[PDB]
């Protein structure tokens, strides 16, 4: 069998596979649903939910504009997946890849270059914001709806969404990372999910990779927060080294001196789990990084933080 | 030795190591300086020039906005490095990593977060250009000068830019992706440079991987070409396998039907040449990828594209 590893990265030479941004630091929650999409993979290499292989792709949208109505979210987008082929609904995904998967408003900008008959070549940008609290927002459907900086300067036309960061509404719909989109509209049900994650052994944490990303006004402190970081999932994609258990033991260490500072479970579906009891940012030195130690079982006993 | 590899990745599967977005397409250009900053890498794992790991680092910038000039570049940003350690003017890098290595204009999005005693935690984002034919781009000596959209609502506090496309500047100056900038100013000269690369063979010339990027208005193509793309940088920094000649032969496969389309020089300084006479554009399957066959050396005639 093809021995598992990881990749050797400092946190700040990590992607967060939840926002196209570094890792900022680690931290452990309290228990008590967690259930995100992007940055779900296993440690053979399946990759899940809405996940897909670019950094650059994750909470980006790709297609053409064809409508506007009159509502806030404005501007009707058709969606192809991010490689530019046609997007299907009826795959087995919660969702294009990529697609956001918490409740918020992202903000960004949208691009545009004209093909076809009118002033091909032509381009154009602008700020634009997707709620993903809208009707409007239907993306496993095919579509989502855009508010933009200036109605007067957007054609029907090939777009492109570069995300920058999150915030609240200005109505009142607040950011909530853990809280799913309606990825199909009012009234459906959600499919295709990658399953909630939670620790399954007593004096148990989850371990989140943190980011503090962009917001656009106010107080929000811009928490995304996900379970493994993208370059880990690029790595177990390329290997898909054979898990031997159910549980890789992992060692967070300090190269410098050699040191473990601490372990920690990787569980075979993708997500890491600690022993302590609380919130808890982690504050440990920039060069540490986890390595493999070796396959245990579900009940093996982690030394406490 | 530990025996050298390419990661198994697709085009559309690929990042541009000089602008963050996806890969579009191969393509070999006509003889006549080729001497990029970002996405240098050596083929045993050495990072060069401005290179660093993350593609949500590659054109972006981190640091605090600190004074205002009354000029069209008029917002002043003391650069940090992009894990926000303080930046060395005096380190043997020709600018912060991440810097962008062309003539032109890039456009994205500022956003800000106050630290200190001036309402910590509150935020803000809004359109913004850097120029780096500025004399007040001026990255290696620590400072790049922003313009914005709004003057009114912006602060002296911890800034981040994240880019999102290209353009011509106006009054005449173009977008020039072979001309780097002045990364200390007008009269200085650049130093630490990753060195300018070239075919040695008769008959042969460089391969490219092609990105069209967004444009915020005008005609312009958007074309930012690199010499391997980010995943392959990643790949080797992580492998470090030795270079056992100057010369690694690669074979583009089919793997659907098992074939070899071509073969290519990737040589140890990290760029790829093919044997062909004209500027062309690839048209090759969607599921194509090189893959490593074997070293050779300078004398090895490379069957004709
Ligand atoms: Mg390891
Ligand atoms: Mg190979």
């Amino acid at each position: 069998s093809k021995p598992f590893s990881l990749p050797i990265l400092t946190l700040s030479e990590l992607t967060n596979s939840r926002f196209p941004v570094p890792i900022d630091s680690l931290f452990t929650a309290q228990n008590n649903q967690v259930q995100c999409q992007n940055g779900r993979c296993t440690l053979d290499g399946e990759l899940q939910g809405t996940t897909q292989l670019l950094p650059t792709g994750i909470c980006a949208f790709r297609g053409r504009v064809t409508a506007q109505i009159n509502q806030r979210d404005r501007w009707h987008m058709q969606l192809q997946n991010l490689n530019g082929t046609t997007y299907d609904p009826t795959d087995d995904v919660p969702a294009p890849l990529g697609t956001p998967d918490f409740k918020g408003v992202v903000f960004g900008m949208v691009s545009q270059r004209n093909v076809g008959n009118d002033a091909p070549g032509s381009t154009r940008a602008q700020q634009a914001w997707v709620s993903t609290y809208s009707p409007q927002f239907v993306p496993k459907l095919g579509s989502v709806n855009l508010r933009i900086s200036d109605n007067d300067d957007f054609q029907f036309q090939p777009t492109k969404f570069t995300p920058v960061g999150v915030n609240d509404d200005d109505d009142g719909h607040p950011f909530r990372q853990w809280e799913l989109p309606n990825y199909s509209g009012e009234l459906t049900l959600n499919m295709n999910l990658a399953p909630p994650v939670a620790p399954n052994f007593p004096g148990e944490q989850l371990l989140f990779f943190r980011s503090f990303v962009p917001c656009s006004g106010g107080y929000n402190q811009g928490i995304i927060d996900c379970l493994i970081p993208q370059e880990w999932i690029q790595h177990f994609y390329q290997e898909s080294a054979p898990s031997q258990s159910d549980v890789a033991l992992i060692r967070y260490v300090n190269p410098d001196t050699g040191r473990t500072l601490f372990e920690a479970k990787l569980h075979r579906s993708g997500y890491i789990t600690v022993a302590h009891s609380g919130d808890y940012p982690l504050v440990v030195p920039a060069n540490g990084h986890f390595r493999f130690d070796s396959w245990v079982n579900q009940f093996y006993s982690l030394a406490p933080m």
